[PDB]
């Protein structure tokens, strides 16, 4: 009887069908747009001839002339526009070319006449030039993330702030945690990551609104946003000729100040001849410190709450904060306040109102009924809207600024806490920015300071949009993913904790602190981490103020190795090895890195280990979907139970925990590494003895991974040890019987090659052997995928039945950071495999995959691709090609790795192992490299094609002298040297 | 330096500031409104002489001229209107009186003529007349809560739909348990329970828009909304002589239909001259599956769906249905569908958009720039919004009629599900509403079904606003919660399932259902409650599919006794004892029913008992702020202890449990009540052993209460037994040593003195002396507070911290559910007491309390008490007399029982014990009762003063002859029979 189409199984698109009705009598051209005239779907309405795919027919509707004139043949007649000449002619199925009116030509030509921006466009600085008024690709493009900087002050990650902005600044603020400063939003859109009101405000002339920041209409003749490093601004102009300024940006930390301050200011100047009498209404909505009863009692959240006005020393009323009457909502106190700076006048608001009732009235947010006679009325509930007004009289050519402070102080920050402390660090804050010009001047703080950040590292190869993206907008991320982790975003909105592998963000941020000065800083963040590991070797899974799953997850020690190595080998400060740390089990008891560091390994390496000798995967690893095992346990339980077992069968501390749990083949590799790194650190560190025990355990661990984890063409990913007849005993390669695609057989996980690599365990023919399947069976038009398709019901049960529609994260999507420590392998291998065409096509497929990953390129096409053009998104949809959100990811830090490895930088035990792998159409490469006491320029010269040391032949020069050794010293002269490589 | 001043630390308002500088120089009348000029609170502009408080200024400065006209003096100056003879003036603190302009006194007279309405008002029916432009009293004020009908049907109580509904349409729309058809919103306001788009639809006429359904612009004169029994109506007129009106109801369920249905007819009139060419697009928002990734991952939401057209057999599209991926989500499948009547043609929409933001575009949601050239694309995520969009001419005064169906098919009604049931179901409803005219019959017979469910019980007084609100609302209202319980509303939005203890609502509905042929019913859910009950005798906390938490709340099972004595009484149906029911226990094991009610009294009377044989209170009873005992077991954890206790101390089953645990005085009321009802039970079964052994229970259990819990001036409300020294031995009453209040010795709990006198404890001078304690610190002027300040943290460290300013909830709120079993204990006492004037004095307490709590009463100063006038709320704010949400309450269902005893029905062992307690005021009391087998009318006449039965000198006279006997019989012979009583 009635039947049903889905979006995915619908039979053919517009586009498709006003090709099949058009293709061949007009010139469609590469791009074209379309929409269905009914739902039934037998008709179109196109245009041709498109720079790219964009939403034109959407934007055409809009139009009322060209909407109107379409009417005539749509919707039973499908239609074509085509532009020849420079005229625009309607076409319809049975050949009649209409000339369309000159009113529906301008309209058309207008529209066409930019397509290729419609998205925006990036400046020479790598900054994104938004239209207010132009369709989104996607819902995490138009976002900026902004960070304040509590670098010298208490508890870093834990306290800084952080914020969110699209580009009508619309979003959300946060103090420490998920405190929320202004309101987050929990619905049905992505698009929504905040209250609606936030950091918006209206303009109003003689009783009437002439404007509201969140709305563009037809008295607005230009409206742009620019997102740049830690700070977006925003710009308007009316018709009757205002232009509106708004600057946003978070407050760097000083002593007595806040812990959160968001500073807005808006300038608004008179382009007119005419003096103009106006008035502003800033509003916003305070998040509630509440958030659990948002779901489960929102009456709760109004009534534990009332507002409450803020008055000067001289009685003047300067802004609102909320009120709140349980002791565990008291511990944070938010306010907002605004100056108004007109000519030599200062003022403060001179009315308020707190009741989005009363505000809004019989109108609606965008035209509020009582925003221009605000009711000075204390609200005596939540929520905390705020409403603040003030009056200004604006000359010919002059301009009036309003300064706006919204934030919290907190007790995370402060003893013996009350609201009197946040009402002395607002004056503190208050007097700071009494001056004018000290707002311009913090902002030109943050510029300078996020340039210098950058410094580290910066290419100068003349694509600029590459340079920008990776010396200033990378380099942000970094920074960014170092103090919030996971944390924070457009759509990463609720309470997440710092994961305890996430340690990763440091193996490439650490470089760039040390080289501002804050080698401190890094020491602090080693010993954090390492608060967090047991005694036994194992860690808390997550940690923020205090750590909690222990021993959960098998991968999250051995993580630490690589921070500790990359520390060491960089800076040579072997002295962090006897800093006396807090262990996690607690009970005031204090261990040397050092030992910490042996018992991670001996963790992995000896007790949690099954029947081939390699660590455990217990509930899972680095893979959460891995949950191969339905009785696993966590660290403690496992601790207890083993501790029982050494004493019914007379142990020794150090045997194998004996069970028929599941090997973890990643594990085993992440722990070869760790293995390498500790001998290689204790060689630094004079300790012979250690270094010999773990060269040893080392050559032991790869031979348990050769003799049980090499599987015919690859190394497999999990060994299975609970089937004795042998119905199961390895995934992750041919023969494993668990293949779901049948043309396939085995399943085959990009990290097991990425891992075997990284950890120095594959051969040069397992290399070439594990890349043929990948070229085969992992690499999409879109990427690497994670995995090949797997049935692990067929061994397991419950992260079982599939979530998502082909595309989408575990069904079949390219998983960025994954890809990203994939191309890590293919870069380390491509250096120094003796075979020059594997090394040649290891760097392809390396550079492929970094050309889908780089956020600017998603510019080039950007309604297909969508992202970001200035942030990482976390995967790609292989259905479609979009790259699809949350913005921070992995991919960030492994992809700032990867270019600096392709570049040709690797710290090694004597210097710089210096060893490029440049594109084959480039001839040069440029960067200069800072270093804690000399600085680098390096030049790169060679022909079209593929070169690299180990095969090609060169000239290495430093200083002017052609040297042999390409390991270059890491100088303390204070000085710039200058390297120059030269392929023949 | 800074300053902070709260809402409530304010020192002075701006009616009492008006009255300062003007109170002796014009006449502010009895009511008066203002507002602070300035956010200092300087001055103030307010208007005099108001029929009640009402939020006029706000209006008035919403209106252009008034508002311009105001500021020739404000801020800088106060200001008082005031009208003199039918002119205004406007009055400063100077004297200077001015008659204000002929445009400024028209806006004045027309702004305060209809004041006294400006909330709405009630029909002669109690249904809700609203103005969709005035201010809202609170959020619960202009809210419907509509309702399906399962009966007939599998699982009624956890399938029936549900849907809240305000005075716009706004709200939200569900199927069993929380599942969301229509979206929920949890966001910052209490006002918006669902997404916008929800319910609303936009007209345009030539490509431009003309209505949208929740925007009132200057171009609708006319806009009304209509709350009744089942349904909303809402109309409106446009100047152009448009007149639309629309009418929601939730379909009643028929074999073969979808579990959940919504339909919204929308009738729209041409009242002009000529004809229009207009179309509609109709939108919404279904709800997400997943609902907790709304928190914790939006983007999940977004992917894991996507959008699917409906087709009928003859190829149209008829709608949309969102279609899931994950075999979790797939279990119900949600639709949305619309029929254009347009004279002799029927069609279906020719155009819809499933994109938000393709729809909204560049515009907002009451001005979408899409919505007029909807573009037929299937969205391939979600969110599910929807836009269905259909053209149409309307002829000179002739109307369209659109009709929409909008719901959800389920597995839970229907074996080897798929969205093939779905499509099957929908065809089967769009047959059945077919015909134009199906749609009205189906409208009345929800009317007709409601009216005849309320003639259990009809009041005719001369006072209909009265009257309607029993016969009509409350009658309602309590069908509504024996469906629904406290799981759905307004505010109470989170999945909540069924408490055991509020089986209390059948004790009030089960009469009107047995007097509409489902007694079979009422038995069926006394079994299902049954099931939840132990073998041990405790009970399941919650409950809905399944039962949860086994004996966590100590008074749970009781009150089973309380629901199988009112239905054993009133019908004699005694079999209902011998039906074999699944014990909570599981594994297949049942009990008959009478062995259960004895294992429920056994386990509060003897093994669950503290050291005075009364019942423990475990981890709390009835009141949840009673966390007394912090170390408290369930009844799964007491039931294992208690085995091992009887085998270490060599103890039979039905010995006492050992433990220093506190005992509930609370408990030991409704345990006694239920033993009494237990030997009345048995005697009228003719089981003479059990009535024996009851009657025998029932005098020890009353002499451990007098001789442990009374205590100089009270029944105490919790024995303390961990204390051996004597430091604290009881709370809740004069010596308890635990007040808070300086000048309150003891704690006073208003449940001890109302359950004393229902269990029939409490002797006629302990009656007189806890009168008198309440009224002197329990009656507040906005009723009777559930309790005085206590410092419970002198004996339960581990306690909260209050969480409330005063005046809402547990910081000394009237909690109307406790107020109300209150007045039914001094309706009984009053009935019974032998001094005459103590029964004055607990009638007028009684009445007050009712006044207090009558919904329609909340339309006599509505802007003060706001509530709802035709839907109970749950208390009342002592500070302000606000009535304040959520909308299901325990105050319905015992207002409604109490309504019935003032009117003088009790049931008892020989038919209905008849004895009315009349204000009074009242010279006559006139209501009718229907029985199973017979009906009665009942006349009461008395002069002015009080008069009741066991005091006042009456004749009484049944079907013509006086009588003594005043137990009326419970005739069966099918007759009316005339009731009437003289007092003298
Ligand atoms: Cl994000
Ligand atoms: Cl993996
Ligand atoms: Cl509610
Ligand atoms: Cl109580």
């Amino acid at each position: 009887m009635i039947t049903k189409v889905t979006a995915r199984n619908n039979k053919i698109t517009p586009v498709e069908l006003l090709n099949q009705k058009f293709g061949n009598k007009i010139n469609l051209g590469n791009f074209a747009d379309a929409v269905f005239t009914d739902a039934a779907f037998k008709n179109v309405a196109g245009i041709a001839n498109l720079p790219m795919k964009a939403p034109v027919m959407q934007v055409l509707m809009e139009n009322s002339i060209v909407s109107k004139y379409l009417k005539q043949f749509v919707p039973d007649r499908s239609v074509s526009f085509v532009e020849e000449g420079q005229k625009f002619y309607i076409v319809l199925e049975d050949g009649q070319k209409i000339e369309v009116p000159e009113d529906v030509n301008k309209a058309l030509k207008a529209t066409v006449s930019d397509v290729k921006h419609w998205a925006g466009y990036l400046t020479e600085d790598g900054e994104h030039v938004i239209d207010l008024l132009k369709p989104a690709p996607g819902p995490h493009f138009y976002v900026n993330l902004l960070i304040g900087n509590r670098l010298g002050f208490k508890r870093t990650l834990q306290t800084t702030p952080k914020s969110v902005v699209d580009r009508f600044g619309r979003g959300s603020f946060r103090s420490h945690a998920a405190t929320q400063v202004l309101a987050t939003r929990f619905d049905m859109r992505q698009e929504e990551n905040g209250f609606p009101a936030n950091r918006q405000f209206y303009l109003y002339e003689d009783g009437k609104q002439i404007f509201y920041s969140a709305l563009i209409d037809d008295n607005i003749v230009e409206a742009t946003s620019k997102h740049s490093s830690n700070r977006t601004v925003i710009k308007y102009k009316t018709a009757s000729n205002l232009e509106i300024t708004r600057t946003i940006f978070l407050v760097p930390h000083k002593k007595g100040f806040p812990l959160a301050t968001e500073l807005q200011r808006i300038e608004i100047k008179n382009a007119s001849d005419k003096a103009r009498n106006l008035s502003i209404t800033y509003t916003g909505m305070f998040g509630t410190g509440a958030v659990h009863a948002i779901f489960e009692d929102v009456t709760y959240t109004n009534v534990i709450m009332q507002s409450a006005a803020l008055y000067n020393d001289k009685g003047e009323f300067i802004g609102i904060t909320p009120d709140y009457y349980p002791e565990e909502f008291k511990q944070d106190t938010r306010f907002v306040t605004m100056i108004v700076r007109n000519g030599d006048e200062k003022s403060f608001p001179q009315s308020f109102s707190t009741d989005y009732n009363d505000f809004v009235g019989t109108g609606t947010l965008e035209h509020p009924a009582g925003g221009s006679n605000l009711n000075n009325k204390l609200n005596r509930k939540g929520p905390g809207f705020f409403a603040l007004g003030a009056p200004f009289t604006v000359e010919p050519g002059k301009t009036v600024i309003i300064d706006t402070f919204t934030g919290l102080s907190s007790s995370k920050d402060n003893e013996n806490y009350s609201d009197a402390v946040m009402l002395r660090e607002l004056d503190n804050l208050l007097r700071y920015f009494e001056k004018s010009e000290s707002v311009e001047e913090t902002l030109n703080e943050i510029i300078n300071f996020h340039e210098n950040y950058g410094k580290y590292f910066q290419f100068n190869t003349g694509n600029k949009l590459f340079d920008s993206g990776f010396n200033r907008n990378l380099a942000f991320q970094v920074l960014y993913q170092t103090f919030m982790s996971r944390s924070f975003g457009q759509t990463q909105k609720g309470y997440r904790e710092i994961g305890f592998r996430e340690i990763q963000d440091l193996f490439a941020s650490m470089y760039y602190f040390i080289n501002i000065g804050y080698q401190d800083f890094v020491k602090e963040l080693l010993f954090e981490w390492t608060a967090n590991v047991y005694k036994m070797g194992y860690a808390n899974h997550n940690f923020y103020w205090v750590g909690k799953q222990p021993g959960l997850y098998s991968d999250d020690s051995l993580w630490l190795l690589q921070a500790y190595y990359r520390y060491i080998i960089y800076t040579k400060d072997t002295s962090v090895l006897n800093e006396e740390v807090p262990v996690a089990d607690g009970n005031n008891e204090k261990r040397a890195v050092r030992e910490t560091l042996k018992a991670i390994i001996q963790y992995s390496a000896s007790i949690s280990v099954g029947d081939h000798g390699l660590p455990l995967l217990d509930l899972a690893d680095w893979n959460d979907s891995l949950k191969i095992d339905s009785n696993s346990i966590d660290g403690a339980t496992k601790e207890k139970l083993y501790y029982e077992q050494l004493k019914k069968t007379n142990g020794k501390y150090g045997d194998r925990f004996m069970s028929d749990y599941s090997e973890s083949v990643m594990n085993a590799f992440l722990l070869k590494l760790a293995i390498d790194h500790l001998a290689e650190i204790a060689t630094l560190d004079n300790d012979t003895q250690l270094a010999q025990q773990m060269s040893e355990l080392s050559k032991e661990v790869t031979d348990r991974i050769q003799k049980h984890a090499w599987k015919e063409n690859f190394f497999a990913r999990v060994l299975i040890n609970r089937y004795k007849d042998g119905s199961y005993t390895y995934l992750g390669a041919k023969g494993d019987k668990l293949s779901a695609d049948p043309n396939i057989d085995g399943v085959y996980f990009l990290n097991s090659f990425a891992w075997s690599v990284l950890s120095d365990v594959a051969t040069d023919e397992q290399i070439a052997i594990m890349v043929d399947v990948i070229k085969k069976h992992l690499l999409t038009p879109y990427g690497l995928r994670l995995v090949t398709p797997a049935d692990l019901n067929k061994i397991a049960n419950d992260t079982a039945t599939g979530h998502y529609f082909f595309g989408d994260r575990e069904n079949g999507a390219v998983f960025k950071h994954a890809s990203m420590m994939a191309v890590a392998a293919l870069i380390k291998a491509a250096k120094k495999v003796k075979d020059n065409e594997l090394a040649k096509e290891m760097a392809r497929i390396a550079y492929f995959m970094i050309d889908l990953v780089l956020p600017y390129k998603n510019l080039e096409n950007p309604f297909q691709v969508a992202g970001n053009p200035r942030i990482s998104t976390q995967y790609i949809n292989t259905d479609t090609g979009e790259n699809i959100g949350p913005l921070l990811s992995g991919t960030a830090t492994w992809l700032n790795l990867n270019l600096i490895s392709l570049a040709g930088i690797e710290y090694t035990r004597d210097g710089i192992s210096f060893n490029p792998i440049l594109r084959e159409e480039e001839t040069q490469l440029n960067f200069t490299l800072k270093a804690p006491k000399s600085s680098y320029k390096f030049s790169i010269t060679k022909p079209v094609g593929f070169a690299r040391m180990e095969s090609s032949e060169y000239e290495l020069f430093v200083d002017g002298q052609k040297i042999d050794n390409t390991v270059i010293p890491m100088y303390t002269d204070e000085k710039e040297h200058i390297v120059t490589l030269k392929f023949k």
